[PDB]
């Protein structure tokens, strides 16, 4: 597996193998950023794993990841739903296309990444993969953003960054 | 380092060598938390560090252990802080004296213990020791109570056990006033 390696413009330039990609000075990358919400309209919080390169065992959205040469937004999204969660979903929608963000994690990893973000329905039940995901949790949207709005700090940056966008947090809520 | 073991009722009846007291089998044991709040009334909540065999990589309050031989369990929050954290307090205060709990870790870890909850204020800067604490924030009470009620999570079982905990929480609250 790769990342995309991005010009100031969006533009792809080139590949890095994903694990090398990932240090204290990580170069900007295209990523994608995830909400699954069940049947009921629950969202599915998870825990990264602690052998995750960055942000090791921090609560965040449901799935996030990098897409390939080549390969849709959508697409990857449903890979990694597969992947780390043995999961089918519906095809995903946009929340906020124009995400972008840069953030150091406590052990000093960076993330630095051009990274849209979607939500979809799960339509079957969860497999976990526990190379990547060490707990998760259903929970009501609402409840989780009142706890990212009051101890951000419990979750990773980018979900957090993500629920206090005026508009994503607006499109978030109308999957529940 | 050991943990003081302790029978079915609260009364010590030896030693155990604390790695090797916890695993999937923890017996009864002596612990201590404790609550450490800044001049301004802040509360230190802390990250454990991803080293830790229980919770790792987990939000919790601020710093919790287990007292020695001889050991007071006030000498032994003040080690605690002074190891974890770098940190000089103020006489800890009996805040929760019977708590008590038992709880499987997501690894299956398991702790079980006596766990006397304390508060008290820093009384100087930090000096956060990375074998022990992985990251920490200064936060207000108030907030972290409100995480803690919508995703409790997301936060350490113990946490939120004495959190919860009335008598606790009005300690708690005390702690928040400015004190120069
Ligand atoms: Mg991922
Ligand atoms: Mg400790
Ligand atoms: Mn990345
Ligand atoms: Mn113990």
């Amino acid at each position: 597996e790769h990342v995309i390696l991005l010009n100031a413009q969006g533009v792809p330039t080139g590949t890095l193998e994903k694990y090398a990609a990932h240090t204290a000075d990580t170069r900007l990358h295209l990523a994608f950023s995830s909400w699954l919400f069940n049947a009921k309209g629950q969202l599915l919080v998870t825990r990264r794993a602690l052998s995750k390169k960055a942000w090791p065992g921090v609560w965040t959205n449901s799935v996030c990841g990098h897409p390939q040469l080549g390969e849709s937004n959508e697409d990857a999204v449903i890979r990694r739903c597969r992947y780390e969660l043995g999961v089918e979903i519906t095809p995903p929608e946009s929340i906020y296309p124009d995400f972008r963000y840069r953030a150091t994690d406590p052990s000093g990893i960076v993330e630095n990444e051009v990274c849209p973000v979607f939500a979809a329905r799960t339509t079957s039940a969860l497999q976990i993969n526990d190379d990547e995901v060490m707990d998760y949790q259903w929970c009501d949207l609402a409840d989780v953003l009142h706890g990212i709005d009051a101890t951000p700090w419990a979750f990773s940056p980018w979900m957090v960054m993500q629920a206090t966008n005026r508009e994503a947090r607006k499109r978030l809520s109308a999957f529940t």
